[PDB]
DNA sequence: GCCG
DNA sequence: CAGTAAT
DNA sequence: CGGCAGTACTG
């Protein structure tokens, strides 16, 4: 439970705002603080108390006690005025800020100037095609009848295929914003040609209903991002995220797309504190940097078998998938 | 924005 | 490459 | 000061 829910609805605004514009890092400093406080065992009812928090600096706490003293936040009434209209943009699939920036800039300020009179990549016109539907979240339920959809179609050409949906759903979540599939087969070889063989079964039942990124000139495709419906009235477009992994790399890959991203972060944050490098591909050792932590020499990958190898190298103990949100 |  | 995306 | 995760498509 949130117990200053009307300290971090406020911040969160401001957060959307800085993210919306690109100020990635100042937004990335709101949303921890924001974490932070929805975890709070208590109301913050004091600036001492506020700075003693992790993730809450003297400037966040100057905000928190302002909200907390006067029901209201500066800063906010000086949010510019094209926020709204960057936030309605972003939400378009295949546009970020600076798309959404430059088509303001444009003069363009609702989804009908965007149809009638802004270029769209082929990515976006399909984001805007399903403006609505890539905004809502489908019942846990519906997002095992898409998993299920995927895996009848991968095993009915290989039996052996290993099929797990991801992200929220593993997490346990009761609604799911897509569903992420990933596949790999438990003997090494097998998983190459796979997503050419899928694609074209899924396509000819009618299921997938459009492609957002898809390489399948070279078979070295590594993931499927696209657009799904279930058969029958009252279905609504879904998005399916489907990875195809070697089976070497398959726990960290189950590790990587069941996340939370953020958790994600605070994992191969802490990997590199220990000289290591934790991918959707491998959990790395002996990892060389530059001053910049940015990587010079390439390392050894570790052999990890399963999710709870990779917790144990990094000297951590295990969380269940539900654990990990943030 | 936070923090080492 | 910059932009956007996956978690 | 300056890092804040590590990857894969698109065009
Ligand atoms: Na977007
Ligand atoms: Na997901």
């Amino acid at each position: 439970t949130n117990h200053n829910l009307h300290i971090t609805e406020k911040l969160e605004v401001l957060a959307k705002a800085y993210s919306v514009q690109g100020d990635k890092w100042r937004a990335l400093g709101y949303a921890k603080a924001i974490n932070a406080l929805k975890s709070f065992h208590k109301p913050v009812t004091s600036y001492q108390e506020a700075c003693s928090i992790p993730g809450i600096g003297k400037r966040m706490a100057e905000k928190i006690i302002e909200i907390l003293e006067s029901g209201h936040l500066r800063k906010l009434d000086h949010i510019s005025e094209s926020v709204p209209v960057l936030e309605l943009f972003s939400n378009i699939w295949g546009a970020g800020t600076k798309t959404a920036q430059m088509w303001y800039q444009q003069g363009f300020r609702s989804l009908e100037d965007i149809r009638s009179q802004a270029s769209l990549t082929t990515q976006q016109a399909i984001g805007l095609k399903h403006y609505s539907d890539f905004l809502e979240r489908m019942p846990r339920e519906e997002a095992t009848e898409i998993e299920q959809t995927v895996q009848k179609a991968a095993q009915a050409f290989n039996s052996g295929l290993l099929c797990v949906a991801c992200g929220s759903y593993r997490r346990g979540k009761a609604t799911c914003g897509d569903v992420d599939v990933l596949i790999t087969h438990p003997d090494g070889r097998s998983h190459r040609g796979i997503f050419s063989r899928l694609l074209d079964s899924l396509r000819q039942e009618g299921f997938l209903t459009d492609d957002l990124v898809s390489q399948e000139e070279n078979g070295q495709q590594q993931k499927y991002l696209g657009v799904c419906r279930l058969p029958g009235p009252g279905r609504r477009h879904r998005r399916l995220d489907i990875i195809v992994v070697p089976y070497s790399e398959f726990a960290c890959a189950l590790l990587y797309f069941t996340g939370s991203a953020h958790f994600n972060r605070s994992m191969r944050a802490l990997a590199k504190t220990k000289g290591m490098s934790l991918s959707e591909h491998a959990l790395s050792t002996a990892v060389v940097r530059n001053t910049h932590g940015c990587k010079v020499g390439p390392g050894r990958v570790l052999p990890t078998p399963t999710e709870k190898d990779v917790f144990r190298l990094l000297g951590l103990p295990y969380r269940e998938p539900a654990e990990r949100d943030w």
